[PDB]
């Protein structure tokens, strides 16, 4: 899981705010990061 720290470099914002983009951004914005 991506912990605080990791995500910041990774999406941008946080992963629960992340979680705001549309589904298909979500998927997406994952494989492009925060998969790893």
């Amino acid at each position: 899981m991506l912990s605080d720290e990791d995500f910041k470099a990774v999406f941008g914002m946080t992963r629960s705010a992340f979680a705001n983009l549309p589904l298909w951004k979500q998927q997406n914005l994952k494989k492009e990061k925060g998969l790893f």
